[PDB]
């Protein structure tokens, strides 16, 4: 998969299920164009966002809707969302896993980048 | 001091010094309007961004220029920048500290919200 | 798998490969008895540490040999190891994933606990 | 102050107050000998653990009693405690800050090592 997102919940010790994720790509005019979106599964994973053909070079923003997640669980969190902004595929195609660990007042994120 | 930003470096075990930080406030048309900015000090801290009178309820974005930080140290980084997006809420404690811990492919951020 | 360990490298944006992991279990006399050990694979994962029969209730310590990992890469890190100490299976069998994200002067760890 | 410990709470967005912290030094027979201890203050900090004269090179372990902390707040935690194990090295900067960020199923820790 060229782009996968994985989200965990640090309060419950579980995957973070039904988290909305929106991906944007910076356009020539420097605006953020919608690129792909989806929801995490029961495993906390979101697959199928894009394809090798469509996932060209660019600056991408992965927005994880953490506030919506916490509020659906009846919790008032600090952040609106968790963002991950990065240049992709600038040395040719790579596979990216963007992982996030959520708490009500904190988040951590990391990337795993592999060459197929 | 209603808003302070603190940035640490997980590779060197040090404050992250001379990191550019930009704060934006979300406007009525949903655009991000410049609000305050500065560079972290030799302690990794950025004080004096705003005043109680200026820092009204609303949605704010703190952008930390991590890419330039890593490049000035000769290190190849993943992210363009780190973002922290949150709502200021008068009901909650009145001082906000936004802390971030930087690594080349990862960052962690937390909020410490307290009262005097 | 009743117990799995997954380790990532925040400097490289990769799995942390060939990381030694030692698991101990607290004995009746309050000493730490060796329980299982192994090394992470090319995916950063360590499977096969134990079995459902052997992984009884107890207090377990998962020691991840982070210093040995960094030193093998020619880096002088801060910590000797990363530890994770927890009571397991006290409400019946669970499956535990212990994840760690490594930097030279920092680490983060989380647990995912599921009921089979 | 050669050694300071700071503890934050990622659920409440606050310092972690009145957390017990024990520091041990590794002895010649590889056992852990009590070295210093205290409880974090209303700022989440524990100062005054040791002096320059007492804090010689060696391996130290900082145990943070996270389980009792979460229980006093009515929250079910995963870990027995959090540990930070490191070597003090006279070559490196002379002040050590050990920071930890707590969630029920996760913790992050970093070291900030600086000179006056
Ligand atoms: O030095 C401080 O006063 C501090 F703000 F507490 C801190 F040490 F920076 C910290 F916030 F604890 C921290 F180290 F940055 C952290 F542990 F919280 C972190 F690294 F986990 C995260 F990234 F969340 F800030
Ligand atoms: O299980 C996975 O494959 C995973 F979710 F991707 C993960 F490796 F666990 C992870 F999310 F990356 C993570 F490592 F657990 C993390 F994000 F939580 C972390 F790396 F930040 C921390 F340090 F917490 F482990
Ligand atoms: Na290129
Ligand atoms: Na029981």
């Amino acid at each position: 998969c060229p782009l996968m997102v994985k989200v965990l919940d640090a309060v419950r010790g579980s995957p973070a299920i039904n988290v909305a994720v929106h991906v944007f790509r910076k356009a020539a005019d420097d605006t953020w164009e919608p690129f792909a979106s989806g929801k995490t599964s029961e495993s906390g994973e979101l697959h199928g966002l894009t394809t090798e053909e469509e996932f060209v070079e660019g600056i991408y923003k992965v927005e994880i809707d953490t506030k919506s997640y916490w509020k659906a669980l009846g919790i008032s969190p600090f952040h609106e969302h968790a963002e991950v902004v990065f240049t992709a595929n600038d040395s040719g195609p790579r596979r990216y896993t963007i992982a996030a660990l959520l708490s009500p007042y904190s988040y951590s994120t990391t990337a795993v980048v592999t060459n197929p």
